[PDB]
C-alpha cells in the first residue's frame, strides 16, 4: 500500500508524474453530453482533464472520479497549490489519477 | 479531446461563447416544481439559467448538472472571476453547457 | 423560462416576494423525526423555514430541497446578503420556493 | 410547525436545551464500525453526539444525520458560535437533534 | 457511547493513538482503479491513510469512510489542527479510524 503519490502512480502502466509546485491557473468544467469532464491548467501552460466516466472505469472508481472534480473545484478557489500530478499520457490532455498538494 | 472551454463549445449545435471576466453579480435558486434551477446574472446585464433537467439531457449530465449549480453558488460566493460560459442559444436564458474560471 | 426570483415567483399560487437586502441572523438545522427541516431568521424577526419533504413536493424537488438547505448554511456562514425570498405564504412559517443572493 | 429550536424541542419526549452561545471547542469522527458517528465538546466540558443511525431512526431522518454531521464540521472549521442544541437526554454523550446558529 | 476518540479507540482490536497537535502537511488522492484513497502526511514524518473500501468494511462505513475523505481535504485546506488518529496498525500506512480536531 503506497505512501506518497509517486509510488502510487508507478503501479500503473501508462502513467508518470508531473510536479507543478503551483497554484491552479483555471479551472473548466462541462455539463454537455458526453464531455461531462474538468479542465484545468497552469500557468506554465500545462493542460489537464478529468476524463468523462466510461467503459475504461471499473465501479470503484466512479465516486473518485465524482470526487477528484470537487478536489480540483476547492483546490482552484483556494489557491492551494498542487505539488503532484500523476497522470495518465495515454490521453490528450493528460487525465488525472491522482493529486498531491503541499505547501 | 478539448483543451479548453472553446473547443469544447465548438463540438455542440446551438451554442456560443460569452466572455464575462467578472464576478457574479447575483445568484438564484428555486426548488419550486418544474422549476428547480438556477440562474445567474452579471452586472453588464446578462442573464444565465441552469435548466431544470429534462428529456433534453441524457444520464451522465443529470449529475453534471448538479455539479454547476454547486459551482456557481461557490463561484458567486467567493466573488471568484467568471472567464467565459459556452451556452445553448436556442434557450431563455441562455442555458450554460460549460464555465471556465481564470484570474 | 424564468429570467429573474420575482417571474418565477409569479408561476405560482400562495406566493409572494420578501426583499430583505440583509445577512441571515440565525440558521436552524433540526433531524427530529418528522420535523427534518430548516428554520432561518432575519434581524428584524421575519423566520422562514425549508419544508420537511412531504406528499406536497414532486419527485424532481427533492434534491433541490436538499441544495436549498446546503445553500442557507454557507449563506449564513458566509455572512452572504440574501436579496430576496420568493415563499409560500400558506404555511408557517412561510416556506421558501426560492433564492436570491446579491451586493 | 416550529418556529423556532426551543418549540421544536418541545414537541419531543426526552428532550432538552442546551444554550451554549459558543464556538465548538472539539470536533471528532469517526468511520470504525458500527461506530460512525460525531462527537463534539464546548470548552465548558459539555459533550454530544450525532448518534450512529440505528433502529430508532426513520427513513426521512437518514440524510438529516448526515447534513447533520456536515453542519457541525464546517461549524468548528469557520468557528462558527453554536447558539443552542435541542438534544435527547436518553444518550450519553447527549444526542443532537437539532442545531441553532446565531450571532 | 464513547466520550473522546481515545476511548473509542480502545472499543478496537489492532488500533492506536497517534497525537499529533499539527496541521496535515500533505493531502494526496487517487482515482486510480484498486487504489481510490487518500493519504496524509505531517512535518513529523507520520504517514496516514485512508483505506479503500473493501471487504473488511461493514456497508455502514462505506459513507463513513467518504467523510472522512472530505474532512481530511477541508482540514488540509484550512490548515486545521489534527488533535488525535485513531488508527489500525495493522496496516501500512496506519489506516485511519476516527480523527480529532481542536485548536
Amino acid at each position: 500500500t503506497p505512501q506518497n503519490i509517486t509510488d502510487l502512480c508507478a503501479e500503473y502502466h501508462n502513467t508518470q508524474i508531473h510536479t507543478l509546485n503551483d497554484k491552479i491557473f483555471s479551472y473548466t468544467e462541462s455539463l454537455a453530453g458526453k464531455r461531462e469532464m474538468a479542465i484545468i491548467t497552469f500557468k506554465n501552460g500545462a493542460t489537464f482533464q478529468v476524463e468523462v466516466p466510461g467503459s475504461q472505469h471499473i465501479d470503484s472508481q466512479k465516486k473518485a472520479i465524482e470526487r477528484m472534480k470537487d478536489t480540483l473545484r476547492i483546490a482552484y478557489l483556494t489557491e492551494a497549490k498542487v505539488e503532484k500530478l500523476c497522470v495518465w499520457n495515454n490521453k490528450t490532455p493528460h487525465a488525472i489519477a491522482a493529486i498531491s498538494m503541499a505547501n
